[PDB]
């Protein structure tokens, strides 16, 4: 597939620094070259440079909302500059506040756009809702265009509009869910799959329900914003709120793979990477390395093997 | 739900001592608290204060009969109780001999209850087929009914009276059956689901077979005498006798899970909790956390969330 | 079942030397002794005494084919040996290039096999498609009918025969496939079942299908090779070429466990198994005890348990 690549090395959407370093550290997984190694077009457009804004009081409880609205403003301009380039966008990111630049711009290009969000999390809290104020668990709420009127005039992100319904999202990961998350996740009536769902079912019938629920009418784009804490943190143990009983390397390869086979990709986001909690150099590595394989997957590479359009044996 | 909590600060029924902390450090953990922090009402009952039975020899090989005995008949009166409060009990308890007074108690108040064991053992020996002498490795044999016959005087035991039928008992977890235990198993037709049937049908068919096999019917009160050594012990190391290829956290929260939803949990055990056998102070958390959970689940906590009967966004 | 044992100290077929210990340690964790235990009737036909071929520079990029070609020309008369004595050959093995004559030898006995090769690699290159040299990588294609005019003279396999049809043989456990590889396996058409077709189908479905595949149209013997490396490395680490996100110890058990109860199995290898790279003394038992578990379920060991033909309550 044809690649746009976007670094943003953003933390302000939660408390711990070390998300910034995500795109660093995933470059030097040799990120990029890995792609190349396979049939992939790879354009590089660089680390946004994230300007700082000293002056972001919270919003009532809402932490660093000028900082966060601006960091997704100016991400969804790169994204949707790279989607007009007819490339698939890939966010290396820190926070998954990003989200909701991310979204945005491709959105702007792709208004028709369906969502898989894997993640131990919903991201769906409000300004009003939210318990912690920070806004890594929070962006999926300013993108909801049935939420436009219970989310209040946040500094920062005037800019935003509401870009998808909430049947054109479905989530699979979930484990970790508020009370106020749950309230609107049943209120609104969003397909989702926690990690109960993936019990039961299997991860082969999770994504052939998912894909079916979002590509059944019609085809169209999509975007899959993929939050390293959603699988197991025996895997990605280098993030900021890990929860136990998650998604395997296994499953998180086989969802990945089975995206890729779509056809349909148009966006990526790999988030929550933050080489800093690592308890060793080790966990480090594993986190990474298990974000590059997601990653890979997500344009082509497959486990039974690949190969080229010829005659191996001639 | 309303919860009847009951310590039961046991060892007898196996050789280690560390069994019998089993209720302080759950306590420890928060798990009234906890409880209370989601929508149950709970009254402990305190820890039952097991006199000391100096005189005790073997009973041909069967180890502390006496005390074995006797702690299980003191839990069953416990037990009843609590039943008779309208509460479902809740044993924290030492091994898991304990079984044989909490099941005796819990079938005097109703004796139309159906059975869920949860562990990597049948624990369905006789004084006669054991040959380790262990009790927490019998406590099956004492209760079922078919067995009646076969079963010695063992002193300690005068009081039991078999309670359930073959029918009535579900395994789930199975990975180290004697070869007695498994005669016993194809003898009496007894239903279960051995780590072989879990894995070639998955937990979630395996947990819909096993309410309908006990519910199928009619609805009667459940019982699930959960085992922490079901799981494996890469998640609960902190125990007696552990084998490798266990059930993961994930299939323990869907076992739970799913037993919750039936609404028709009364009783419940969660043993051979042994602090002292965690070669490390990680190992022993790693224990109770993962027991902690798997009580939670039991009475509400889903992964996929909850939230009251309110208006989040208002 | 009756068995008969082969050592097979080779390690030739790949660069790392500790794989020529897999019979000793094996054996050493009690593997004779514990087949007995079972209803098993075990003969050992001891080590197989492989001379030392001083002079063997490279065929082309092929290492050491002539120390290959000759170590599997005595293991397929000794394993032919074993079935002509009407027992399963179980050859204990280093790497498995081994797996050239062990299939060869077996063939001779019974033409009409079937093979089930569990790993994490199909070692299906030839010596014109391998980027390696590595032996142990290109056993399959030695094997296959359909390769024959494919396969150079490599010194030291002038008698070898290819005995196998593409349709002969189901792979399970990929996730490490060369192009060259994959070329071969969708040209050839054979059937495989990689980690992809796990997660997506479940292990229980892999086996039904596997097995009905193989003995759909008549009943035949069956030969399993089994390369330690196929089973995830947290299982069984100290291995030559380990890779990520493979099969459970629960499904190595449970793919052997569906072996045995087809009453056809007559051929088996353990491969792999490297005392020298485990990283501690901890990860070299714990691949050997794995190793020794998956044999014993080859032979009869049920997780649900096991008992004699007689009244254990009498
Ligand atoms: N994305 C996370 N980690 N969410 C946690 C929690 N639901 C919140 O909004 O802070
Ligand atoms: N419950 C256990 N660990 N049982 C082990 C063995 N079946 C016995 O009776 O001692
Ligand atoms: N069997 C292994 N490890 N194969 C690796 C690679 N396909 C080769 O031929 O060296
Ligand atoms: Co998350
Ligand atoms: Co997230
Ligand atoms: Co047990
Ligand atoms: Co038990
Ligand atoms: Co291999
Ligand atoms: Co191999």
């Amino acid at each position: 597939r044809t690649i746009g690549i976007i670094g943003a090395p953003f933390s302000k959407g939660q408390p711990r620094g070390g998300v910034e370093e995500g795109p660093t550290v995933l470059r030097k997984a040799g990120l990029l070259e890995k792609l190349k190694e396979q049939e992939c077009d790879v354009k590089d457009y660089g680390d946004l440079p994230f300007a700082d804004i000293p002056n972001d009081s919270p919003f009532q409880i809402v932490k660093n909302p000028r900082s966060v609205g601006k960091a997704s403003e100016q991400l969804a301009g790169k994204v949707a500059e790279v989607k007009k380039n007819g490339r698939i966008s890939l966010v290396l990111g820190g926070d998954h506040s990003l989200a909701i630049g991310s979204i945005s711009g491709h959105a702007r290009v792709h208004p028709d756009l369906g969502v898989i969000w894997v993640d131990a999390h919903t991201d769906i809290n409000t300004p009003l809702t939210t318990t912690s104020g920070n806004l890594h668990g929070q962006p999926v709420s300013f993108l909801l265009k049935e939420l436009k009127g219970k989310i209040p005039d946040v500094p920062g992100f005037s800019w935003v509009t509401p870009c998808i319904s909430a049947k054109d999202i479905v989530y699979i990961g979930l484990r970790d869910v508020d009370p106020g998350e749950h309230y609107i996740l049943k209120t609104l009536g969003i397909k989702y799959f926690s990690m109960t769902e993936v019990d039961r079912l299997g991860i082969g019938k999770v994504m052939e329900e998912t894909l079916s629920y979002l590509l059944g009418r019609k085809k169209r784009p999509i975007h899959l914003s993929f939050d390293v804490d959603g699988l197991d943190p025996s895997f990605t143990p280098a993030t900021g709120t890990p929860v136990v009983g998650g998604l395997t390397y296994r499953e998180g390869l086989y969802i990945t793979e089975e995206i890729y086979k779509t056809g349909l990709l148009s966006g990526l986001d790999i988030m929550e990477v933050n080489p800093s909690l690592g308890k060793t150099p080790e966990e480090v590595t594993r986190t990474v390395n298990t974000a590059v394989a997601i990653t890979l997957a997500c344009f082509g590479l497959a486990r039974e093997g690949n190969h080229k359009p010829i005659d191996y044996l001639n």
